[PDB]
RNA sequence: CCCGCUGCGUGUGGC
């Protein structure tokens, strides 16, 4: 029992939950009205209402609870949390805050809270000296986040190409280069799946921006977690706030000892949303960037790390390349610069049809050998070696009607290895 | 026993400390709370409580002696020093400092200095009688910084390659120029163990500005000196404030006849901070880069040289190319105006995963005859003219498996003399 | 031969 269970409730339910215990209601008006009488009557009733939400601190010192259907914004209903409780509790924005709350009193339009019992998913004190996010010592990439799942299924050869050209670790800091129609985003959906058949601890954070509404309905469909979204139809400050409360909800995530993986269904929207809401500089470089547009996109990039007290915070972005606008090509080549594991699409393999359409001497991770053990690191080295005199597209080929019949990466090269 | 000292210990002791023979203390509070309570009751006792850290000179007159661990910016403990003493000593900013200090009274918020003992590890008294690092004679580099080793180990081999194309001696302005994913860093780091291990008498500083944090600590925990790091996350003003900071720290070790060598994580990344904080002029060069932003940057290349009065300041430094932003192009371009060593490593060497991925034919030095001895700068020229008729990826190839089967220089010059 | 001390425009986006 809480305000979400109420809020996502059909309308039918709380009407006749209403009519039964309660005034009775024609429901002619809307159903947040309904919900708000209810939690009136309910408090009057004399029982404590839950409550739950992400916090977002304003420039006052009061914060507001966002929910997650909202996708984080400002809503009608929003629980207003005072300054003292966030002096009490050290709590900043992105920590997600249940507990018990209050109908407004007179002059409040939203509902205020009185007691929280889960901050970040434990017990409130925990909060007290937990190390900030920026005072943690980060570290490479150690861990590895294996795409292989080993049914064999025709979808499976992407996670297991995706091993052997550029092999993924928790904090590692990825980018998916491609140019549109090459397989990023299924790439992406993919990947997803991956992560949440492999890794069922790891708390997978899906965020779309500046994407097809349809799009954001596939994944809110075949993505199992939590996914936030910002269609195109929305101003570039609607995708720069939303950006940025995903990543402080990561991590206040992360500073306590969580493994936090983010999906960006495109960084060079981002950094263009960026670039947009950016003061004018007078400075423009090659493309429409301006000099200071960048910062910005670079924190929220580089707030994916590996921490050595515990946990970690892996983001995988997907980018443009090769679209004909200097734009991209700048943007790709400035996240370069900060990014750890890069993985290319190629059109001509696309257009070849020949999936996934990647580009195997373009795609690598940087110190693969803390990921992988020595003896994979040796097959990965003869593989490569084979691969790259060769072209894209029949190395692609090549590879996919190479491994196809073999159920396991280990036992690919093994056969690698006899033949 | 020092305030460092104090600082360095974990909580555990100092709260141990305080409670055996100090007031007893539950440690509610945070640490330098504890630090500034056991300092003053050391005072009340009637000794000397003994403190250290580089000079900033504020433009009121006053100077804070900052810390390294602060990256030498405003703390919340920097000993007050007052103008009379800096006057009194000749100080200047920069300058590391070590000496008695007294708690502050009231009226009194940071710690204050009464007594130095210490001036750039040196007595006191010599300071007033020194020549200004502005008044000393600049000279070409004469003393050869050796980057071989007798390992024979692979990581030895990139340094090896390195004396073979641009030799670095004290006093060079070095330029590691290359592409994203290039090998620039790792190229740095080797720099680094080269210098600890044939020269352990250089004063070794590493700066790392707009990198990232793992690569912070990879530095920290593998390089043998000082690392003062501002990754992406800082603003760029705090990029500058830590640079001049490290510049001046620099100049200071130089005016006392000190060889120091200074190795930056991206030189292109500190022009681009310059350029954010610098005031606009109206005037804006191709790629975005303001008129009179490049001066500083000009300048905190320019302070290395080879003194003849003794000592030198050697800076090698990293830069981007090919970013597809003509900014980097004007940046390299520019500070190759002003500097010795141009080292280019090529980022189609790198994708054939060849390490050192050096541009063999566009790296060398300035002056190379004062550096090298006739019969090792006559052999350099013969294996110049080999290697460049072939291409570069061929010439790295050659080079390495060519040099891979010696344990040193001599012996590779000899096996190709002979055959 | 006697002297008063010291926004937009342009540029940058731009080939
Ligand atoms: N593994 C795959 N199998 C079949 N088609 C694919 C695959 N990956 C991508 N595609 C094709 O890509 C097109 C859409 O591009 P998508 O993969 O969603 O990434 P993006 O839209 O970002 O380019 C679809 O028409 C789909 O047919
Ligand atoms: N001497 C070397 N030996 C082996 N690998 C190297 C060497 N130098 C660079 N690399 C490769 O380069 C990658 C790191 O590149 P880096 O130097 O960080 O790029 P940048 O120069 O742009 O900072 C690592 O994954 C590493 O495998
Ligand atoms: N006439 C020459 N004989 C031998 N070396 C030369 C000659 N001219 C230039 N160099 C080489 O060029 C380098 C200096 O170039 P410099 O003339 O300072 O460049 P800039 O033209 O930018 O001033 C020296 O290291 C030297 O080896
Ligand atoms: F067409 Be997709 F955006 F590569
Ligand atoms: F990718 Be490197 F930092 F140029
Ligand atoms: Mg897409
Ligand atoms: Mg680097």
């Amino acid at each position: 029992m809480n305000l979400t269970e109420l809020k996502n409730t059909p309308v039918s339910e709380l009407i006749t939950l209403g009519e039964n215990m309660g005034l009775e209601n024609l429901a002619r008006m809307r159903k947040q009205d309904i919900i708000f009488a209810i939690l009136k009557q309910h408090a009057k009733s004399g029982e404590d209402i839950f409550g739950d939400g992400v916090l977002e601190i304003l420039q006052d010192g009061f914060g507001f609870l966002r929910s997650a259907d909202s996708s984080y914004l400002a809503g009608p209903d929003d629980i207003y949390v005072s300054p003292s409780q966030i002096r009490r509790f050290n709590l900043r924005t992105g920590d997600t805050i249940s507990g018990k709350i209050r109908p407004p009193k007179e002059g409040e339009r939203y509902f205020a809270l009185l007691k929280v019992n889960e901050v970040n998913f434990d017990k409130p004190e925990n909060a007290r000296n937990k190390i900030l996010f920026e005072n943690l010592t980060p570290l490479h990439a150690n861990s590895r986040l294996r795409m292989e799942r080993g049914n064999g299924s025709t979808e499976d050869l992407t996670a297991r190409v995706l091993d052997l050209a550029s092999p993924i670790g928790r904090g590692q800091r990825g980018l998916i280069v491609a140019p549109p129609k090459a397989g990023k985003t299924m790439l992406l959906q993919n990947i997803a799946q991956s992560i949440a058949y492999n890794h069922p601890d790891c708390v997978l954070m899906v965020l779309l921006i500046d994407e097809r509404p349809e799009e954001v309905t596939e994944m809110q469909r075949l993505v199992k977690g939590e996914v936030v979204a910002s269609t195109f139809d929305e101003p570039a400050s609607r995708h720069v706030q939303v950006a940025e409360m995903v990543i402080e909800k990561a991590k206040r995530l992360v500073e306590h000892k969580k493994d936090v993986i983010i999906l960006l269904d495109s960084i060079t929207r981002l950094a263009r949303a960026y670039n947009t809401v950016v003061p004018a500089s007078g400075k423009v470089l090659t493309g429409g960037v301006d000099a200071n547009a960048l910062h910005r996109p670079k924190r929220f990039f580089g707030a994916a790390r590996n921490v050595e007290e515990g946990g970690s915070l892996t983001i995988i972005a997907t980018a443009l390349i090769d679209t004909g606008s200097k734009m991209d090509e700048v943007i790709y080549e400035e996240f370069k610069g900060t990014g750890n594991m890069e993985l290319h699409l190629s059109r001509k393999i696309a257009e070849k049809r020949v999936f996934p359409a990647i580009d195997y001497n373009r795609s690598g991770t940087r110190k693969e050998e803390l990921l992988t053990t020595q003896e994979e690191l040796q097959k990965m080295w003869i593989l490569r070696k084979i691969i790259h005199p060769m072209g894209e597209i029949d190395a692609m080929e090549f590879l996919i009607n190479k491994l196809a019949m073999t159920k396991t990466n280990d036992d690919f090269f093994e056969m690698m290895k006899r033949s």
